[PDB]
């Protein structure tokens, strides 16, 4: 519907995510890429998974049923990936310095994850608990038409020491913040359908440095 522009990436961050993420520890985007794009993710996903290039995750780690791949963002037929990958880094961009102390000079490579169904889940943990430097998570849903109703699949976050809790869909296009370390305990609920997310993590420099040397 050409009566919707996208806010640019400074607009969303100064306007949104920065206030959003220092008063909530936790920011929800939702329409960040549009449809034609989201779309073209969801095929790049289906066919890691069609591929066979998930590795089961109760195996890099019971506490899951999910499966994942780590995505560089420049192999083949994982262009579009690379694309959200340089867009969440724009929107990261042109935060640093206002979320929170924290100086990003750095991130993971993205880790695409897959809930087959079936009751798959994962259980109440915290992403960055030992410090090992990453101090926001960033998350990308590409699941057309989810109904968590019948699905399921909700990722409950638990903010540490909040009277409310947040529950957030796995929605086609939604982009998810929040901070990596304790103070955003979360679980996924049990997944009825096919569940697709992907996940990168940025480091704080100084935290980072700390965890390389000690
Ligand atoms: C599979 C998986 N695993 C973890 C925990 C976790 C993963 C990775 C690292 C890590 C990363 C880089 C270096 C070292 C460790 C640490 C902890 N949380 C989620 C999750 O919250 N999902 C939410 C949702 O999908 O809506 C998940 O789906
Ligand atoms: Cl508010
Ligand atoms: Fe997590």
């Amino acid at each position: 519907h050409h009566h919707h522009h996208h806010l640019p990436a400074l607009k969303l961050a100064l306007e949104y995510i920065v206030p959003c993420m220092n008063k909530h520890g936790i920011c929800v985007v939702d329409d960040f890429l549009g449809k034609e794009t989201g779309q073209q993710i969801g095929d790049e996903v289906r066919a890691l998974h069609d591929t066979g290039k998930f590795t089961d995750g109760q195996l890099v780690s019971d506490i899951r049923g999910d499966k994942i791949t780590w995505i560089e963002g420049k192999e083949p037929g994982c262009e579009t990936i690379g694309l959200l990958m340089s867009s969440m880094d724009d929107l990261i961009r042109h935060c640093n310095g206002k979320l929170g102390s924290y100086k990003i000079n750095g991130r993971t490579k993205a880790m695409v994850a897959c809930y087959p169904g079936n009751g798959t889940g994962y259980v109440r943990h915290v992403d960055n608990p030992n410090g090992d430097g990453r101090c926001v998570t960033c998350i990308y849903y590409l699941n057309k038409d989810w109904d968590a109703k019948v699905s399921g699949g909700i990722l409950r976050i638990f903010p540490e020491g909040k009277a409310q809790f947040a529950d957030i869909e796995p929605k086609f296009d939604r982009l998810l913040f929040f901070w990596s370390d304790r103070r955003n305990p979360h679980e996924v609920q049990p997944a009825y359908a096919t569940r697709y997310a992907i996940t990168v993590w940025y480091f704080d420099a100084d935290e980072r440095a700390r965890a390389k040397v000690k």
